[PDB]
């Protein structure tokens, strides 16, 4: 019978390229949102068209919370109910805003928000993942690239991606007896946030020296996809940069 | 006159190795302790005895909450209380103990205690730090030279851990426009824990290339006053292991 | 037509197994070699009966030495003279043994330790870039480059050396459209040669399965990497390691 | 009796700054050089009136040979003919200049030079010194902080100083038994060569955060005492950034 694949942020952009293309491959998928509501089931709509009862949606803030213990829990039984099983788990959502140290939402809110998309949400996920465990279980989590090179003033940002890194490997270590495999994917500079203003696009896209253009959502969706397949059965503990080199320019 | 420092979890072992040889290059010193209020009224009766004035204990829980913003502030105003400035802040308190991802702490709260102690409380003291303010400032976390190769169960911590070198490299870049250096110290095995029978002390030690023995407390201490010192004037970002070579050993 | 790959040291082990699947792929290939010689041309002949006129193959040393410009020159010409192209160049070939800092001269263990694992690639890669689709490069790198063996010193400062060529060559080659990248196993094929002690020493070691990649595990990130799924991927190494480089002492 | 040290380039800039450090901390030192006879001899001259018998000069290519290996080896006996021990050894001297991949010396000498200057005459030295030895023993190497996001053309060059990183890591395992230390020092942007343009320097400088400027060459060497110190005894494989933040700068 097909496999089943959680997408955390899956509703546009860079989480719903991961869904589609995991749908393409074969997996059935639990399309996870949180504001995006009628996104996910237009997504879940063409997917369902292809192949019925083949993707649903489910709901949840990731925020850190006494709560998100419990919402993680469901996000995860969502995919045994759905689809009676749970191959691979995509943590994708994200939140991603300025949090300067200094002054010239709260800082709290700041921290849940940032550090619970990023970091404490995958963890719980993880933990619900391997709890319910010739399978291939896998996880993939969406770094960053510029991990080591970070955005001015994105302090708790950068904080949450790199305990994401931190999570990739204990997580790895810890679950390989399980065959569960753990990996991560890194954009640099992908689809530009929507606000940005067009001439800020372009100062980025500029950067990146393979061709001087930002990564298709596709393309981040392809470093996954062959993480998650059998051509990557050995592969665990790893964090595949799709940049264009952006990672290797000096300032 | 003197500069100031704050040392978290100063009363004992690496912090108050650190709070003593700052002591004794001449710093007046703020002793933040939890739970060690003995211990830590203890090191701060020596210390004044040593150079009367100099020396104060302030108590606050580091596990993250909505108050500990508040908590970590008023860690920073001690020092102004009691000194009249803030110089130096070093990130030393912090929680360890494994959280297996498969199985009586609610995880919530090992999420609370875990990352809040090794990276969000770091994040607020250094804006308030950085908020209050010739002069050397800097700060420096105590890391871990086994961040990329960690404990079996311990993620949280690992990933508390990995934060906090986000934290370093962002804090560096934001807050050298201040002159405000931000670096960090990385032990590998210093200091055993308390209760951990010989034994099992020995299997850490034997691991060491250098000595087969752990870090003395001092030890640490002396890469912190570094970079600290004038001597350092130039190094941000930098984390320095203390390790004896530990993470260079492969399994 | 066909697309054209060289695969240094590909006559056995890692370096076949890359050369096949890239065969299987679509691909021709230059098959290099150094000693090896009866098993390149039992190579060359599988993959040729399989579809005709696609493998060759190509003798050269890859030891340091003021030749080994014009050597690794001729393995890229090779390639254009046997196939009209090259799309793909991969450095496998690599020399390893102990140089303990307490059989041969240090400076022959200079010049073939850095030779083949660094000034080799390096070498090839020049010699690729001036020639000149989906164009790349894939370095066999080392997942254990921070972690090294006791003793190997020359050999791991032409893999880390290797780590930098992979980067500096990502970044200069890119408005070329070239792509670089690595391919990193850990304790992969293991030879029956070393004693059941020893193989099971590294083999306790892996998180993952408690054994060895595959040489056809290590292949698979190749293809991967030189495959259109790969397009804005340079500067990248894929660890393939079991989880080997996440174990503490 | 005072402890001795090598210095490779030592005639100028910052090899110079570290040996003239050594010296004012109690070092005797060997001052290596390959065409800067002229200033070699004048810091000899200039260290000896400080202190009678405490400094000599040897004269050597450091280029990749057949005579490479007798050459360092020389290098090293040089400092215990002088004066009876060898404590410290700085690899310092380099070859840098960039060598493109894609269309007036032939690409084998650029070889020879480039990564014989910066790490197989390392290998070899540290060889050499090691063989002697068998205190405070430590070996120091000059790196670079911006080996992961490298010049445009200078890939012999980064291979030179990636595999320098390598053997730093590689030489302090396998040395440990010995006691004998090995560490590392990278700059970012330090001194300028003197004939670039000011209008080229400060493009440079202005990447730096830290106080927009280069590292003066003391500031190197203050990293280099403190690694060599009793302070940084437990120290090894460490390789200490002295950059002001520009490895954290993205492009
Ligand atoms: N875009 C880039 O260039 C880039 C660069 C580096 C790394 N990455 C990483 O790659 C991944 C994908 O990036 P992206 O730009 O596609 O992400 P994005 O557009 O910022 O957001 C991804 C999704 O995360 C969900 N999300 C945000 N806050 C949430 C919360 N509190 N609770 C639950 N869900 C929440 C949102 O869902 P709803 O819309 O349903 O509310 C959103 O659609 C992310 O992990 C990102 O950090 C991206
Ligand atoms: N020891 C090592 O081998 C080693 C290895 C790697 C890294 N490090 C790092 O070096 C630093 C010192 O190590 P260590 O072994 O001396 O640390 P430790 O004794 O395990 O912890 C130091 C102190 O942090 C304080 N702390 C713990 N939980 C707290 C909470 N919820 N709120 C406030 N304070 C809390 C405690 O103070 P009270 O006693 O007053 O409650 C504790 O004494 C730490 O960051 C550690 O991770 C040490
Ligand atoms: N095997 C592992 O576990 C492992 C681990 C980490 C990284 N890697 C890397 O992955 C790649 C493949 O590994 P491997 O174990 O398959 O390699 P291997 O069998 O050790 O060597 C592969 C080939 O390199 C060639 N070679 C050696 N010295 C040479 C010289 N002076 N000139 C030209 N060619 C020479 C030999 O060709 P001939 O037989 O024709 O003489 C040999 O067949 C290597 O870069 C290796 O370092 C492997
Ligand atoms: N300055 C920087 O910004 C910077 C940045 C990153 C890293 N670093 C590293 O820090 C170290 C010192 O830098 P620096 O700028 O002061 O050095 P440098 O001036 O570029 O060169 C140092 C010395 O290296 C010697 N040298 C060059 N080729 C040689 C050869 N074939 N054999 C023997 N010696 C040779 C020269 O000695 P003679 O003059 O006697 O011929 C020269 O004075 C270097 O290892 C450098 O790579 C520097
Ligand atoms: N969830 C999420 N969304 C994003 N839109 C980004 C973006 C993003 C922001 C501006 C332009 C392009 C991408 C990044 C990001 C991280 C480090 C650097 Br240096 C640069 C960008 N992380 C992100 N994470
Ligand atoms: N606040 C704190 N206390 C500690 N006692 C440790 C210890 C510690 C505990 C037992 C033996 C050696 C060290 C560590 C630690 C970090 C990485 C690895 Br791999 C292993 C342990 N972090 C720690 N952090
Ligand atoms: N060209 C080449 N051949 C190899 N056979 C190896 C081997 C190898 C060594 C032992 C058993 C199997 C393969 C490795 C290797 C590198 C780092 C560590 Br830590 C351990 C092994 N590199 C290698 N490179
Ligand atoms: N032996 C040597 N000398 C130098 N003068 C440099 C310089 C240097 C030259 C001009 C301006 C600033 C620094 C560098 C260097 C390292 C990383 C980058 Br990204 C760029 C240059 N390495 C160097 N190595």
């Amino acid at each position: 019978e097909a496999p089943a694949a959680v997408v955390t942020g899956a509703a546009k952009r860079i989480g719903r390229a991961i869904a589609v293309k995991l749908h393409q491959t074969g997996y059935r998928v639990v399309i996870h949102y949180h504001n995006s509501a009628e996104a996910a089931v237009s997504l879940a709509d063409e997917l369902n068209k292809e192949r019925s009862n083949t993707a649903v949606v489910c709901q949840a803030d990731l925020t850190n919370s006494n709560v998100l213990p419990a919402s993680c829990e469901e996000i995860i039984n969502s995919c045994f109910r759905a689809f009676g099983r749970c191959d691979v788990l995509v943590n994708n959502a994200s939140a991603f805003y300025p949090t300067p140290l200094v002054q010239g939402k709260t800082v709290e809110t700041q921290v849940a928000e940032l550090i619970g998309t990023n970091a404490i949400a995958p963890f719980l996920l993880t933990m619900s993942f391997a709890q319910r465990q010739s399978s291939n279980l896998s996880i993939v989590n969406l770094c960053d690239a510029m991990v080591d090179q970070p955005c001015m003033a994105f302090s708790l940002y950068n904080m949450g991606k790199h305990a994401l890194v931190g999570l990739t490997q204990s997580a790895a270590l810890e679950l390989a007896p399980y065959g569960i495999r753990v990996n991560g994917v890194a954009p640099g500079v992908s689809l530009l946030p929507v606000a940005m203003g067009e001439e800020e696009k372009d100062k980025w896209r500029r950067k990146v020296p393979l061709g001087r253009r930002e990564a298709s959502a596709e393309q981040i969706a392809d470093a996954v996809i062959f993480l998650v397949s059998g051509s990557a059965q050995y592969i665990t503990g790893s964090i595949i940069k799709v940049d264009g080199g952006l990672s290797l320019v000096h300032a």
